[PDB]
């Protein structure tokens, strides 16, 4: 319904209505992710994910990465969010991607070039292929799709201790604006129906990797979106509310602003056709 929209903005009723989920909210437990030796794996020290949903890496040394399988069975829809990796986590990023038969991953960031900041570039741009030895893997660019408001990247993922090949499709949305929130979200809901199209999402392949700089913010949006649009379609009787309230349960901070959670609305009623 649109009107509990309406009703919420007349009112001005957003910083309440979040204000309000950020109570119901439950703080679980998430001791790995404070460990010292995975300090240096985590972005934010003030996110982090919760143990029992974190996402493992197999066989590993350390089987830590800052990354969070949310499962919401009631739609067949799973995703791992997790934070744009960093200059030393990129090669735990692609064994997950691995390990999990990831079939897709949607970046909702831009890349920055200051480089003061991390933010690893971590897929090819050209016809050179990027090596990781330490948990041997390869990736190698096999085209880009260059539209205007997005990207597609189709990636090739070989696991060279084996000749085991997976293409990966690489969809980087990238006009959400720096600060705020999108004022339309035709541009946004596009590229979501442009990943639906792919089929990654689909209970058949690995859970699709979803990540913004932290993996909560324009992540959270997202999933809730896409949630939402199967939650209608099929049953009915949704609440956005509570829906937002069972996914921080598998992660922390889920949508960070009452601006994120007023366009989440606003995607999903445009989106509901």
């Amino acid at each position: 319904i649109e009107r509990e929209f309406e009703e919420l903005d007349t009112q001005r009723r957003w910083q309440p209505l979040y204000l309000e989920i950020r109570n119901e909210s439950h703080d679980y437990p998430h001791r790995v992710a404070k460990f010292p030796e995975n300090r240096n794996r985590n972005r934010y020290r003030d996110v982090s994910p919760y143990d029992h949903s974190r996402v493992k890496l197999q066989n590993a040394e350390n089987d830590y990465i800052n990354a969070s399988l949310v499962d919401i069975e009631e739609a067949q829809r799973s995703y791992i969010l997790t934070q744009g990796p960093l200059p030393n986590t990129c090669c735990h990023f692609w064994l997950m991607v691995w390990q999990q038969k990831t079939k897709a991953v949607v970046m909702l960031n831009r890349i920055v070039e200051k480089e003061s900041v991390k933010c690893a570039q971590y897929w090819p741009t050209d016809d050179q292929e990027m090596l990781f030895k330490e948990t041997g893997f390869s990736v190698k660019l096999l085209s880009e799709d260059v539209k205007s408001y997005y990207t597609v990247h189709l990636l090739q993922l070989e696991n060279i201790n084996s000749g085991e090949t997976r293409t990966i499709s690489h969809f980087h949305y990238t006009t959400w604006p720096d600060f705020g929130v999108p004022e339309s979200p035709a541009s946004f809901l596009n590229f979501l129906f442009k990943v639906r199209e792919s089929g990654s999402l689909n209970p058949d392949h690995g859970p699709a990797v979803i990540h913004c700089s932290a993996g909560i913010g324009r992540s959270g949006t997202f999933s809730l979106v896409d949630t939402c649009l199967v939650l209608m379609e099929k049953g009915d009787d949704i609440n956005i509310k509570q829906v937002l309230l069972n996914m921080r349960k598998y992660r922390m901070g889920l949508i960070q602003t009452p601006d994120q959670l007023r366009f989440s609305y606003m995607a999903i009623i445009e989106g509901a056709k």
